[PDB]
């Protein structure tokens, strides 16, 4: 897991729950004096322990935790490659791009990252099948990554998750629904 997932989580804790709760996260699930430099790679479960800890201080479920994540890191990736999101002029060519633009850029950009395999297609009434597949199940970090896309283009959606890693499947299915953007008016 590249530092910069580890450094966009730092803002999160730092920004709701405050400096000295971070501290405490990393000194408890991390090595002595641990840095995330943010193109390097790092344990995942380092980042694991740190979202389970988060999840129940909060008393929330971890899956709500790491969605919320998920919304939070798609301004923060967007934020720093900016050059990469303004490739797109909507949330519809984004997501059809994750695999073949964004995450194929996530390749030259950054040594081996650890990266899901992922196809969109584009079905009838502005709704995307997006296939999830990636040994490290975290399918409700797609979903908030998609819902921070949406909200990064002042669009709104909802998303169907029915088939599921979690829930025996080798893959998941996102049914995404563009309810509305810029170039939606009536249908
Ligand atoms: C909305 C769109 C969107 C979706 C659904 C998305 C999905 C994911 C998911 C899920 C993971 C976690 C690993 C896994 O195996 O599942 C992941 C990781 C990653 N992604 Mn992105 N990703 C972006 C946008 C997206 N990514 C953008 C924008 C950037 C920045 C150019 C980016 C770059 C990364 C990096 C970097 C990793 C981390 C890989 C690693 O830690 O080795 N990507
Ligand atoms: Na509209
Ligand atoms: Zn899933």
């Amino acid at each position: 897991m590249k530092g910069i997932i580890f450094n966009v989580l730092e803002d999160m804790v730092v920004a709701q729950c405050g400096m000295s709760v971070w501290n405490e996260l990393l000194e408890k699930h991390a090595p002595k004096d641990r840095v995330y430099v943010s193109a390097k790679s790092y344990a995942e479960s380092e980042l694991f322990s740190i979202v389970q800890d988060v999840a129940q201080r909060l008393n929330m479920p971890i899956q709500d935790v790491v969605k919320a994540f998920g919304q939070f890191l798609f301004n923060g990736l967007a934020s720093r490659h900016t050059d990469v999101v303004d490739k797109f002029d909507d949330f519809t060519s984004l997501v059809m791009g994750i695999h073949d633009v964004i995450h194929l850029e996530v390749n030259k950009l950054y040594h081996e990252p650890s990266l899901p395999h992922i196809n969109g297609q584009l079905l009838p009434n502005n709704q995307i099948a997006l296939r999830y597949s990636s040994p490290r199940r975290l399918c409700f970090c797609a979903e908030g990554l998609l819902f921070g896309a949406a909200q990064h283009f002042a669009a709104a959606i909802q998303i169907s998750h029915d088939t599921c890693m979690h829930t025996g499947a080798d893959h998941c299915m996102l049914i995404i629904e563009l309810q509305n953007d810029e170039n939606l008016y009536f249908q």
